[PDB]
């Protein structure tokens, strides 16, 4: 499936650009010829690595949900310590 492959490529593109995610993953877009959407939820990361999405405080990672028709792909992109 072309759509699944494109969703993975785009997701990898986001994973390389965590500081760009608020702009690059911000509503509707086309992938593999179909309309879909990207949503990025800011998450906290505990000292033990536990994830809180959405965050009540610091944004240390994003929960990214890419949706194209019924297909869906969710991952976590961690932000650099800086």
């Amino acid at each position: 499936q072309t759509v699944v492959r494109e969703m993975e490529n785009f997701m990898e593109r986001l994973r390389q650009d965590p500081q760009g995610i608020p702009a690059l993953c911000n509503g509707a877009l086309a992938l593999g010829g179909k309309q879909g959407t990207c949503t990025a939820i800011p998450c906290n990361v505990a000292q033990d690595g536990g994830l809180a999405c959405p965050t009540a405080g610091d944004v240390r990672a994003f929960q990214v949900v890419l949706r194209v028709e019924e297909k869906r792909l969710e991952t976590v992109v961690y932000r650099p310590l800086e």
